[PDB]
């Protein structure tokens, strides 16, 4: 069996190996590269997302979040209180304000530590789920508004076609801005692009191990366990990786820069944090391998993670017996 302790890969395809996005995401698995539960791609350097990013300032983004947090210092929750709305330029301009900079720091294993020692006594502010592209149009290897659709593939793997769509989204981040422990929606794969600023620090739970995690979570956040099945769903859930060395979770971690390319795989329990102004594009996808994983995904029918109406028909099509629960949560 390929890469048995589950360590995160590195890719480096050639220009030609840039066409075929299918193609590649299944040669990194015949690596091995899923059982990590995420895997870095680092592009050919003859390929671009687009030209420049000069001309980004005027996106807006229509409610900003405050990452609100409460807890302990390594096993915290948060909250996001929406904000009024701004440009991406006066959003750069408030991530590199003295209240929201980077610290000065040595490397990223110190600046992780100024993270993680201080993170919950701040509430950094940042652009989600905005719905859109930086792609060039003219990009024709691995755009992110240009891959096959989820629901092509249930539709080719099945033989149902059902209504929905499936559009990428961009982040805009700063420093301390937090992801919560999570899978995807339906435990789909994703693929984040960063395409400007800072870096990312990510860490990830291999997809064999995920259930440990699940356990420590009910654990460590009890009220919320009580509340709901499946709370990690909601997106709210942040533990250390001291914390979670010291519970035996396994787990990996690793910084994306800006030009790199990120896949998480289906049922990789991934949380991670912004080391300053950044910008990223990400969006789910499905390969044949996912539908085992969407039919046996978990689901919060408590209220709280509302999702997008594409889901329906997953939950529909691969689980009909919890459709109706599921259906009156949403
Ligand atoms: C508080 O929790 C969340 C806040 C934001 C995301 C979005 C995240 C991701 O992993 N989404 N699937 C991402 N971060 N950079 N680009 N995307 C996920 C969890
Ligand atoms: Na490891
Ligand atoms: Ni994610
Ligand atoms: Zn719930």
């Amino acid at each position: 069996a390929q890469n048995p302790n589950c360590n995160i890969m590195i890719f480096h395809p050639t220009k030609e190996e840039f066409n075929d996005f299918d193609k590649y995401i299944a040669y990194m698995e015949s690596q091995g590269a899923h059982r990590a539960g995420l895997a870095k791609i680092i592009p050919p350097k003859e390929w671009k997302a687009r030209e420049t990013y000069d001309n980004i300032s005027e996106i807006l983004i229509a409610t900003p979040l405050q990452q609100v947090a409460s807890g302990r210092a390594g096993v915290f929750t948060q909250y996001h209180k929406k904000k009024k709305a701004m440009t991406v330029g006066e959003y750069r301009h408030l991530a590199n304000s003295k209240k929201y900079q980077t610290p000065p720091h040595q490397n990223f294993e110190d600046l992780e530590r100024k993270y993680w020692k201080n993170r919950i006594y701040n509430s950094p502010i940042y652009g989600a789920d905005i719905s859109g592209s930086l792609f060039d149009e003219n990009t024709k290897q691995w755009n992110l508004g240009h891959l096959g659709t989820i629901q092509d593939l249930l539709e080719k793997e099945c033989g149902v076609v059902i209504e929905g769509v499936n559009t990428p989204y961009l982040y805009f981040g700063m420093w301390k801005t937090t992801f919560a422990w999570h899978t995807e929606d339906m435990d789909l794969y994703s693929i984040n692009y960063l395409h400007l600023g800072e870096p990312k620090t990510w860490y990830v739970v291999p997809p064999e191990h995920g259930q440990r995690l699940e356990r420590l979570a009910r654990e460590l956040f009890p009220g919320s366990s009580r509340g709901c099945g499946a709370f990690l769903r909601h997106k709210v859930a942040l533990i250390s990786p001291t914390v979670l060395k010291e519970n035996g979770i396994p787990f990996n971690r690793i910084t994306q820069e800006a030009g790199e390319f990120m896949v998480t795989f289906p049922y990789g329990y991934h949380a991670g944090f912004n080391h300053g102004f950044n910008c990223a594009e990400a969006i789910n996808f499905a390969t044949p391998r996912w539908i085992d994983y969407g039919k046996m995904a978990s689901q919060c029918s408590c209220g709280e993670a509302r999702v997008t109406f594409s889901m329906d028909a997953f939950v529909r099509i691969l689980q009909p017996e919890r459709y109706d629960l599921w259906k009156r949560g949403q």
